């Protein structure tokens, strides 16, 4: 579980994260296909990006991004009692998308790099690790829904 001041300081950050909602996600999905290339199999329109300018022209991600960071946040502002927003997430991304936890701990590792690179006077140690208890807690939920619906990735 996070403290109190554990999730303002999520909140806190994630306010930032607000002020460019779209941006943020281009630089978090493009870092996560620099860092972990396979991960861009996920998605048939994807196989097209192939460059950094490409990916950062290409309306498509950052919709995507957008549509990301929007259900993320909704989760975080949650502070854990998120089943309501987590279950059907969990649903798309098992049966339809098939994303494994690895990959979430990819995306994750990417919004961490990006707070960091845009946010350092925000985004110190103690920040840091609450967003990462933060997106532990995500993912862990999400691994527990994963396999109430048969989906052992
Ligand atoms: C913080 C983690 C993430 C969140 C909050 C998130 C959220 C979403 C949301 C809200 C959608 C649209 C609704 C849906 O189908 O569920 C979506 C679609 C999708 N997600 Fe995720 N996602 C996450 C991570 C990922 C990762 C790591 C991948 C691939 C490696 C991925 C692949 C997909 C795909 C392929 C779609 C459908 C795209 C489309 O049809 O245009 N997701 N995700
Ligand atoms: O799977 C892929 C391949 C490239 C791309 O943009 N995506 C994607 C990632 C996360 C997401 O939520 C929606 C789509």
């Amino acid at each position: 579980v996070l403290s109190e001041g554990e999730w303002q300081l999520v909140l806190h950050v994630w306010a930032k994260v607000e002020a460019d909602v779209a941006g943020h996600g281009q630089d978090i999905l493009i870092r996560l296909f620099k860092s972990h290339p396979e991960t861009l199999e996920k998605f048939d329109r994807c196989k097209h990006l192939k460059t950094e300018a490409e990916m950062k022209a290409s309306e498509d991600l950052k919709k995507h991004g957008v549509t990301v960071l929007t259900a993320l946040g909704a989760i975080l502002k949650k502070k854990g009692h998120h089943e309501a927003e987590l279950k059907p997430l969990a649903q798309s991304h098992a049966t339809k998308h098939k994303i494994p936890i690895k990959y979430l701990e990819f995306i994750s590792e990417a919004i961490i790099h990006v707070l960091h690179s845009r946010h350092p006077g925000d985004f110190g140690a103690d920040a840091q690790g609450a967003m990462n208890k933060a997106l532990e807690l995500f993912r862990k939920d999400i691994a527990a829904k994963y396999k109430e619906l048969g989906y052992q990735g």
